[PDB]
């Protein structure tokens, strides 16, 4: 077996897209929520949704023909917000959160009423965000839900780190 292929097998990251897809579904089922999504930052701290599980009837953000970019002004200004410092955000009702109109408009376009978002770190860098969304109504999230999502964020982060590691072994022999 080829070195890079044995590694891939040891680090458990054959096919990171399938990992994201199946895991977001499993989380969505556990949390009984309406969407679970993985969002990847661009160097300018804009970014896009790369994977999701989404319930019956809600707008889809990921797919063959779809591409959902969210350039968030606040996250761009701050280079990843509080998520840089490994903090999580828990919002039971977006209308009680004290947001600005233009941010609320984006949340409404995604049919979000309540959500959790946690960091996804790759190496020591903030790579993206993992979020769970309630679309049907407000929701009072509980600590086990947000601590678990945080724990999955760590899992996704390491998986991405393995993928970047393997990628960045670009053209060394052995
Ligand atoms: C009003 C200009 C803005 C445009 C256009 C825009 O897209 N965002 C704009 C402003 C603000 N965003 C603010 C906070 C904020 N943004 C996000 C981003 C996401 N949430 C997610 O679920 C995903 C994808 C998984 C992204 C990319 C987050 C997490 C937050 C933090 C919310 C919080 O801490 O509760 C923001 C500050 C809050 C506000 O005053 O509205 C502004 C102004």
């Amino acid at each position: 077996m080829a070195v890079s292929k044995v590694m891939e097998k040891i680090l458990r990251v054959s096919n990171i897209d399938k990992i994201f897809q199946t895991t977001t579904q499993e989380i969505r089922q556990l949390l009984k929520c309406d969407r679970v999504a993985v969002y990847r930052f661009n160097p300018d701290w804009s970014g896009e949704f790369v994977a999701e599980s989404v319930g019956s009837g809600w707008v889809k953000l990921v797919g063959p023909d779809i591409k959902t970019v969210w350039e968030d002004t606040y996250l761009q200004e701050t280079q990843g917000g509080r998520y840089r410092h490994q903090e999580s955000t828990v919002v039971n009702d977006i209308y009680e959160a004290g947001y600005f109109s233009c941010h609320l408009e984006i949340l409404e376009q995604f049919e979000i009423k309540a959500y959790i978002v946690v960091p996804v770190f790759a190496a020591e860098k903030l790579w993206g965000l993992l979020a769970a969304y309630q679309n049907s109504g407000t929701r009072e999230w509980v600590e086990w839900e947000s601590s678990f999502l945080t724990q999955v964020g760590l899992q996704f982060g390491i998986a991405i780190s393995h993928a970047e590691y393997l990628e960045q072994t670009r053209l060394q022999s052995e």
